[PDB]
C-alpha cells in the first residue's frame, strides 16, 4: 500500500496567516472591542530606512516603467533574509512599515534574561548579513507589554503598547548604522556576563560592543534550552518550516477572525481572483496620517477605549471615499493611523478635496473623544510605492515613499492642526482662504518639503 | 555529466486528466456514440451530504462575501482526505456530486471476493477519518457493470449502469451515519470469514459490524497480492504518486479525446487563460434537472441509444442559451441531467422564461424518444455554490445548494411533468395560466419548498 | 536552532534570464552600441522544422479552438528534451526560431578539438531521443565567432557572426533527417580518431557515420576533464540545476540590462501582471521580414555599425504602429529582422496598409545606409502561432507558421524589392497601380504561395 508524501499546505487560511504574527494567529481571544492583554517580552526594532529610501531611485526613468517591480524584488530579497534570521531565532514578526520591522519574543518573566541573550545574538547576525551602501540599526527593549485589539464586525487591528514599546523606538532612534542599542530596562534585565557595552551620551540606554560569553558557553545548546519557553518554535516533524503557521488547516471560524486583519484586495489575490503581481505599483495617492496623543500612552486600559472610539469614526469617514487604513502603530508620541486614498484600484475623483474634508472630519470628531489630548493630521499627495513586502511566509502590504514620510513628519512637527503639502493645496482648487500658509520647519528625513499649509477649513470660525 | 531531477508533470493533458477517472483516461475506446462496454467490479458510494449541507451556513453575512471561498476550502480539505484513501486503496473515483462520490474497483470476476475485502477496509478507514458534527454513510455493491459513453463531436459524457449501480445507491440510502452497508450481491460474493454483519430490517442488504480477519491474516501482504489485479496502481519509480495519470505526457490525439469531457471554462483555467479562483462562487442560477425513466434501466443496449438521442436534443436546446450540462448520472429511477443556466460567466437575460421554454422543449422531444417511458423535469432558481471540488489530483466542477436539491426532488416527486419553484414562476412574468399551482408534497431533504407549479405551457392544449 | 531549506529561486531576474543565453546573462559588457566581441567555439544548429511544420495540422477544427494550446504543449514537450541534452552537455542555447535552435560551446582555441567530440556525442544523443514521423537534422561548425550587440536605450538585440556561423547553417542545410554534418573547418579541427565520416557530394563538409572512440576511452571521465573549460557548468551545491542562471539573485543594474532583450508583454507575464497562458495563441498578424545584405557578412567591424543604423530606423518606424521585432538572425545571406504587426494585444486597424508603408520606409532608409548592399523585404499576412517555446529554464517567444516561412522565402527569392502576398495586396485596398504582379517562383518549403506582388509604391517614380 503506497504512502504518498503530504503535499498541501497552500490553503487560503495559510496564505492569510502570512500577513499576521503568531500573537494574532494563535491568539484565540474574545471578539469584544477593545480587547487588551498583558504579558512580558523582548522587542527588536530593525530600522530599514536605508532600504526603503531607494524609492526615489526606482522612480527614475532608467527603470523603464518597471520601477515598482524592481523595487519590491530588491527590497524583498534583503528583507527576507532579515525575516529568516528573526524566525529561526524564535521571534514573532509583529509588523512591517517603510522604516522598520518590529519583532517580539514573548516569554515568562523569569526567562527574559536568557531570551535577551538570544535576541542580542540574532541582532548581531542580522548586522552580519550586510557587512559590505545599505545597513540597519537595531534597538532592543524588554519588560512589560500590553496588546490592544480594536475594530468592528468586519475589520480588526492590533497594537502593542507600553514603556518597552516606547523604549524600543527610543533605542532605535539613538542607534547609528550597524549598532545594537539596549533600552535602560533591557540593560538592567540582561545577562551582563555575556556582553560588553558602552554608555550612550546623555542616555541610560547602552550600546552592545561585543557578545563575549563565558569559556564553557555553547550557543546551540543554550538556544535549545531556550526553546522550552517558545510555544510555537517549529519542531519535530516540522523542524524544516520557518513558521508553525505554515501548517494551519482549514477552520472557517478561525479564518473568519483572521481575514478581518487583511485588506479586501489582498484577500482577492489570496483567493486567486486577482493576479499575484497586481498590488506592486508606483501610484499616485493621498496619505492622511492621523496622530492621537494621550495623557499617558502606556496605559492600555485608558487609551484602548479612546482608540476604539476614534477607529469607529475613522472607518466610517474612510468608507465614504474608499480610503483605507494601511497601518496603525505607536510613535514616540501617540497612536498613528496611516490612511490612504487611491490604492488597490480604490481611486475616486476629487481625491484631494475629499481627503482634506475627511481629515477635518476626523480631527473634529477625535478632538472630542475622551482621553485624547491632541489630534494632529498630515496630508501629503504624490507617487508612492505600494506592495506586499517581506518573506513568502511573513509579509504585509506596505506603502513607502517621500510623501508618506512627509505626512508623518508634518503631523509631529505641526501638532494640533490639519496640515497639507503644496500638491494637495494647489490641486484641491478649494478657495485659498480655507488654508493658512505655514512657517517652514526643518524636519527629519525631509529635504525641501515645498510650502506647507494648514487646513483651516470653511469658516473663519 | 550532471543528472538534474525530472521536473515537469504539469502539462495541460495532466491537468485535464484530474477531472476524469482512469476508466476514461486509459479507456482508449471508439469515438462512436453511443459506446457501451461491460465488466465487473466493486462500487463504493460515499454520501457526503453532511458536508455539502453547509452551503446554507456559508451563505450567512458572517462570511463577509468570502462564503464561496471558505466553503470550497473546507469542503476540499475533507473531501481530499477521502479521495486519498480511495486512491491509495486502489480505487478509481468515477464522479463527484453535491451528495456523493462514487468509486470503482474494476477487476476480473474471480477477484471480486478479495477486492471486496480491500474495499471494506478502505470504507472503515474512511469512517475513521471523521471520528469526533460531520460524518459519512457508505454503500457498497459488486457485480456486473456497464459503461455508456455518449455525446457528439465536441462533447462526451459517461455513465455506469446496471443492477450493481442501482444497488450501491440503494445500499447507501439504507445506511445511517457511520455505516457501511453491502448490497445483497456484495454480501453473496464477499469473504464471510473476514467480517461480521447484521441484517437490515425489510432488506436483504447487510450492515458490516466488524472486519475481523483470521489470526494469521496480514492486510499489507493481502493488499500487495491484490495489486496484481490493479492495472494502474502507482508502483516502482512512481510509487510516490497518487495516480498514474500524474505521469501522462503530451499526446494531442489523447488530449483531443479527453478535453471533450470538460467544460470550456475549466479548460480556460487549465490553459492559464483564466484566474485559478474564478470558478469558486455563490451565484444565482436556474437549475433544470431532467429525469428520463426507462422500462429497464439496467440494459445498456436499450437505454444507450435513447440517452444518446435525448442528449443530442438537450445539447441543441441548451446551446441556444449557453445552458450547460453539469452532471449526468443514474438515480434509483432513471438517467438524470443536471442542467444549469447562468454559471461560468454564461449568464443571459430572461434566464427564467428561457429556462422554462427550454425545459418544455426537452420534455416534448424526449417524451417521443423510443424507449423513454417517462420524462420529468424540475426547475428551481436561486443562489448556488459552484466550484472545483475534490483533490488536486482528482476533482470536478460541481454545483451545490438547496435549489439543486429542490429541483432533483421535484423531478422525482412530480413525475411526468415540468415543475418549477416560486422564484421561477414569479420571475418569468409569463402569464399565470401557463402554470398550474400544485399540491404540496413532503420531500426528502426539502424544508419548506414554497408554492410549486407545473409549467403547463402556452396552450390549454 | 533550525536550518530550513533554501526556497526562492523564482525572482523576476531569474525569470528574465530564462529568455537569454549565458553569453548575455554573464556577459557584463559595455552599454555602447554597437558592441562587438570575438571568441572561438563550437556551434550546433538543430533543424526542428519537422516539429514546427505541425502548425497547419493544429489549425484544423478538430482541435476545437485549443489548437494553440495543444501546439505549444507538444512542441515544448519535444523541444524541452533537446534543450536538456544541450544544457547537460555544457552548451549555451543562443536562440530559438520556428525552424531551429542554435547552441554554442565557447572555449579557448586549444580546447576546440575536445569540445567537438563532446558536441558530436551530444548530437548523437539528441538524434536518439527521436528514434521511432518527427526527427531533426544537425549541423556543426567550429572556429572564430563574433558577437554583435545593438540597440538603443530601452531595447537590445544580439547576433553571432562569421564564417563558422555561415558554416553551421550551410551544414544544417546539407543534412538529411537523422544526420550530423560537420563544417569543413569543424572536420579540420576535430579529433579524427573518435569518428568515422563520409564525404558529402560536391562539398568539403562531412557526415558523421559513427562515433567510435579508442578502446580505453571513457566518455564520463573525458567530459569531466572538459568541464574545466566550461565557466558556468552547474557544479557542487548546484550540480542538480540545469543552468547557473537559476541561481541569479536580485541585482537592479543587471536586471535593467537584461530586460532590454525581452518584449514588454513577456515582462508583464514575468511580473505576474498578465496570465501565464495569454501569449499562446493562433492570431492573425502581418509579418514584415527585412533582409540586409553586405559586401562581407563575416566582418563585424563593418557590418556592426550598419546594423545599428538600420535598427535605429526600424525601431522608429515600428514604434509608430506597435510593430515588434520578434527575432534577428544571420541567414546564409545577410542579417534578417522578423517584424510583426498585430501580436501581444498590439493590434491596430489598417494593419495592412501600414505594414506596406512601413516596409517601404524601411527599404528606402536602409538602402541608403553605408555598407548595406541590398535590402529585401517580404510581407505576408495570415494566422500564425505565437507563444513561449522551449524549456522552463530556457525559452523564447516565437512566431511559427506558413506565412512566416512565406515572408522569409519572398525576401530571398525576390531580392532588392518589397514584396507582398495576396492577402496583403487585396486587403490593403490601396490602388492596384501601387503594385506589380510578379512571376511565380518555386520556393523552398512553400506550396502554392498564391499570386505575389511587388510594392512599387505611390509614384511611377
Amino acid at each position: 500500500m503506497n504512502t504518498p508524501k503530504e503535499e498541501f499546505q497552500d490553503w487560503p487560511i495559510v496564505r492569510i496567516a502570512a500577513h499576521l504574527p503568531d500573537l494574532i494567529v494563535y491568539g484565540h481571544f474574545s471578539p469584544e472591542r477593545p480587547f487588551m492583554d498583558y504579558f512580558d517580552g523582548v522587542l527588536m526594532f530593525v530600522d530599514i530606512s536605508g532600504f526603503t529610501a531607494m524609492t526615489e531611485k526606482f522612480s527614475s526613468a532608467m527603470y523603464m516603467d518597471r520601477g515598482a517591480e524592481q523595487l519590491v524584488e530588491i527590497l524583498n530579497y534583503h528583507i527576507s533574509a532579515i525575516v529568516e534570521k528573526v524566525l529561526i531565532f524564535g521571534g514573532d514578526i509583529l509588523k512591517f512599515a517603510g522604516d522598520a520591522l518590529l519583532a517580539l519574543w514573548r516569554v515568562e518573566r523569569k526567562q527574559l534574561k536568557n531570551i535577551i541573550t538570544v535576541v542580542i545574538k540574532c541582532s548581531l547576525e542580522i548586522h552580519g548579513l550586510f557587512e559590505t551602501d545599505i545597513r540597519v540599526k537595531i534597538g532592543l527593549a524588554a519588560g512589560h507589554i500590553s496588546m490592544l485589539v480594536f475594530g468592528d464586525e468586519t475589520h480588526s487591528h492590533f497594537l502593542v503598547i507600553g514603556q518597552a514599546v516606547d523604549d524600543v523606538r527610543l533605542a532605535q532612534n539613538m542607534a547609528q548604522m550597524n549598532d545594537v542599542i539596549l533600552s535602560p530596562n533591557c540593560w538592567q534585565l540582561c545577562d551582563r556576563s555575556m556582553i560588553e557595552i558602552e554608555s550612550v551620551p546623555d542616555q541610560r540606554a547602552v550600546k552592545v560592543n561585543f557578545l563575549k560569553p563565558p569559556p564553557n558557553f555553547n550557543f546551540d545548546e543554550f538556544f535549545t534550552k531556550c526553546t522550552t519557553f517558545m510555544h510555537y518554535y517549529p519542531s519535530g516533524e516540522h523542524k524544516n518550516l520557518l513558521r508553525l503557521a505554515c501548517t494551519l488547516k482549514p477552520d472557517p471560524e478561525l479564518e473568519m477572525s483572521l481575514q478581518k486583519y487583511v485588506m479586501e484586495s489582498i484577500l482577492k489575490q489570496i483567493d486567486n481572483k486577482q493576479l499575484q503581481g497586481y498590488l506592486s505599483e508606483l501610484r499616485p495617492v493621498t496619505i492622511v496620517f492621523v496622530n492621537l496623543m494621550f495623557e499617558d500612552q502606556d496605559k492600555a486600559e485608558e487609551i484602548g477605549p479612546a482608540i476604539q472610539d476614534a477607529y469607529m469614526h475613522i472607518t466610517s469617514v474612510l468608507k465614504i471615499f474608499q480610503g483605507q487604513i494601511n497601518k496603525v502603530f505607536m510613535f514616540d508620541k501617540g497612536c498613528s493611523f496611516l490612511c490612504v486614498f487611491g490604492f488597490p484600484g480604490e481611486k475616486v475623483p476629487d481625491e484631494l478635496t475629499h481627503a482634506l474634508e475627511c481629515a477635518m472630519d476626523i480631527f473634529d470628531f477625535c478632538s472630542q473623544v475622551h482621553k485624547i489630548q491632541t489630534v494632529s493630521i498630515g496630508v501629503a499627495s504624490g507617487i508612492v510605492f505600494c506592495g506586499i513586502v517581506g518573506h513568502t511566509v511573513r509579509h504585509e502590504y506596505t506603502v513607502i515613499g517621500q510623501k508618506v514620510n512627509l505626512a508623518a513628519r508634518m503631523m509631529m512637527y505641526y501638532p494640533g492642526i490639519v496640515t497639507c503639502d503644496s500638491v494637495t493645496y494647489n490641486g484641491s482648487n478649494l478657495p485659498a482662504y480655507f488654508f493658512k500658509e505655514l512657517p517652514k520647519k526643518v524636519m527629519k528625513g525631509v529635504a525641501d518639503s515645498g510650502p506647507l499649509y494648514q487646513y483651516w477649513g470653511r469658516t473663519e470660525k
